[PDB]
């Protein structure tokens, strides 16, 4: 699976700035 390896760090470089907030 790429969706669990390769887009799993699109969170961690999305979530990052979206809950650096909340």
């Amino acid at each position: 699976i790429e969706e669990q390896a390769k887009t799993f760090l699109d969170k961690f470089n999305h979530e990052a700035e979206d809950l650096f907030y909340q």
